[PDB]
């Protein structure tokens, strides 16, 4: 019993590519907004509680859909030729979101250092004075508008007169990218450990939160004191190496995006090098799409078959792209002999203990 409010052609600026491309967009009553390469539901495509901008720069008659998703502000910009069509779309979208909607101080946190800076806000490392704990704080411009073992938990959320703050857990066992850099390669077991905890997390986001992480890379993986994995959520509205082929063409991305990303991350750990690397970005784009995956000829076939299935070009042919989603990967030979309920319960003994005295140890901040 879901109806379409409006439907038509629009010029969409690529979310990852700076050029304009024509896509066929559909606006359903539930608040879904999906574009297609040609005329033929993850919460990523939701237009629920989004802002609508009307700009004339660079291209005239351009409108932007500013959305706050969890703790990250996203922008979706579109172009139409006639100024009246922009009015027909904006009034339609707004009425949908409107109809869809109807149906602690900062004084406890010492500013330690700046972690990042974006268009609508910053990320700062802070210390909770009362407990001496270390958290990351997303502060976002107010004008813009439950917990998993391996996700950086959102602990607090409060407002000021002009900005909106999100206090999130900050792992103190260092970043996984640097850890890989010291060892320069990871054992199959260690990579299996790390991959497993991610699979559990991706399953959570997909099956329960109904969302795609969409930016799974080495730079977003950290370790807690014990050695378990924390997937970070520190993105602001500011890398072509990790991009999926489906995201490249800007057509119908889905849960498979996270599975492509997983393959790339697990490749770097067991191979020690990026699967598709080139200084030239344009050659790297042709590399991802056209070139066939290569291997060091020193890996167990299980891992080789896992990465092969994860780094296939077609999202539906790609491992975990089907309806079963994560379970396709959980049943894999490389993940045979692993009890997954124990993975979620942190029952898995970490192959690496970060050199940390306690939760509050500040060694890995150098
Ligand atoms: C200015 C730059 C810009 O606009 N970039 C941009 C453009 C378009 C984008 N579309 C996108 O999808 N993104 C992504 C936004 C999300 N982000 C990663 C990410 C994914 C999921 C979560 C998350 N979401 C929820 C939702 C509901 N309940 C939850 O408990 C959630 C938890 C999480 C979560 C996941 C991991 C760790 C902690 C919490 C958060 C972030 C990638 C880009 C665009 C970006």
């Amino acid at each position: 019993d879901v109806a379409i409010v409006k439907e038509g052609w629009l010029h969409k600026r690529g979310e990852y590519i700076k050029t304009w491309r024509p896509r066929y967009f559909l606006l359903k009553n539930d608040g879904t907004f999906i574009g297609y390469k040609e005329r033929p539901p993850l919460n990523n495509f939701s237009v629920a509680q989004c802002q609508l901008m009307k700009t004339e720069r660079p291209r005239p008659n351009t409108f932007i859909i500013r959305c706050l998703q969890w703790t990250t502000v996203i922008e979706r910009t579109f172009h139409v030729e006639t100024p009246e069509e922009r009015e027909e779309w904006t009034t339609a979208i707004q009425t949908v979101a409107d109809g869809l909607k109807k149906q602690v101080t900062m004084n406890e946190f010492e500013y330690l250092k700046l972690l990042g800076k974006g268009t609508f806000g910053k990320v700062i490392l802070v210390k909770e004075k009362a407990t001496g704990r270390y958290y990351a704080m997303k502060i976002l411009k107010k004008e813009v508008i439950s917990r998993h073992p391996f996700l950086t938990a959102l602990k607090y959320s409060f407002q000021t007169h002009d900005r909106l703050c999100f206090v999130m857990e900050y792992a103190n066992g260092g970043e996984l990218f640097f850890h890989l850099s010291r060892e320069r390669v990871f054992s199959e077991d260690r990579a299996r450990f790390y991959g497993a905890e991610i699979v559990s997390a991706l399953d959570y986001l997909h099956s329960e939160k109904n969302v795609v992480y969409r930016d799974l890379k080495l730079e977003n993986l950290m370790l807690d004191k014990d050695g378990h994995i924390k997937i970070t959520d520190f993105g602001l509205c500011k890398t072509p190496e990790y991009l999926a082929p489906e995201v490249l063409e800007d057509n119908d991305y889905g849960r498979a995006v996270d599975w492509w990303g997983l393959g790339v991350v697990m490749y770097e750990m067991m191979c020690g090098r990026l699967p598709f690397y080139n200084q030239d970005h344009e050659k790297l784009f042709e590399l991802i799409l056209m070139e066939e995956i290569r291997f060091p000829r020193t890996l167990g076939p299980e891992a080789k078959s896992l990465l092969s299935g994860l780094l296939k070009k077609d999202p539906k042919q790609r491992l975990g792209g089907g309806s079963e989603d994560a379970k396709e990967i959980m049943q894999h030979r490389f993940f045979a002999g692993i009890v997954w309920q124990h993975v979620y319960e942190k029952k898995l003994s970490p192959p690496f203990k970060p050199q940390v005295t306690s939760e509050t140890d500040t060694r890995y901040f150098d």
